[PDB]
């Protein structure tokens, strides 16, 4: 559940205790538009998994979460690493521990939706786009 | 929550009371491989929405479900209609009431993963594949 990955030491956790203001700040640094904090809070309590990287010298520096039906499917959302800490393998390690936690829970199929600029990053983790022509689709997206 | 769509009368419901054996039979008729009934049961209890079509003259004839983080995302899974009842607009109406229920709950982005043979069916409902080059990805899929 709580594990040191690096040594300042970077700690992984799947406790899911994220302060919504800390997450907002982290989303600001990576240039994300703000979303209502009560909604962020709702999304955290109702995610199947909330996985965090913290920097204790505790500062939140990464997050990934997933939705799931606890059986067949889990979809990963909102993966981000503090840009001051990128390039050090911390995103790659966050995702690995997320995938492994979901496999540990026997979830048959792990899914995500990837921006074009970050598709190769997911390929290198074992994700595969449009398997056998399956298409990811959104309802009237505004991106 | 419970609504008549057609008149035998076809009833829509979002109660989520699905007997796992009824669902297994319905999956058999559309030619789906079986999955462990305890897992199906788990997937039903832990879906954000379980939507059913029944034929009362009660026989289960359609289902759709979704996962969700109750805020920003909902992904639709396991949409099926009894093949004896296909072509009568019942799948199209099941999906509409699913989308509308999710919008009623203020979910920002509605997602699904579509087989190639059924992508146009979802387009005609307002879904859009690979918006701005986003790619749906699975982890080591075996399809």
């Amino acid at each position: 559940e709580e594990l040191v990955l690096l040594e300042e030491q970077i700690i992984f956790s799947s406790a899911g205790d994220v302060n919504v203001y800390d997450l907002q700040a982290l989303c600001d640094k990576v240039g994300w538009p703000r979303r209502p904090l009560t909604k962020i809070a709702a999304s955290l309590r109702n995610s199947y998994l909330v996985a965090t990287l913290h920097s204790v010298t505790k500062q939140l520096i990464g997050m990934a979460r997933a939705t799931s039906d606890h059986a067949f499917n889990a979809t990963i959302w909102d993966v981000l690493v503090d840009p001051s800490y990128q390039g050090q393998g911390l995103g790659k390690a966050l995702m690995e521990k997320v995938i492994r936690t979901l496999l540990q829970r026997d979830i048959s199929n792990i899914t995500l939706f990837a921006d074009n600029k970050v598709v190769d990053f997911y390929k290198n983790l074992g994700f595969e786009a449009d398997p056998q022509g399956i298409k990811g689709m959104f309802w009237y997206p505004r991106f």
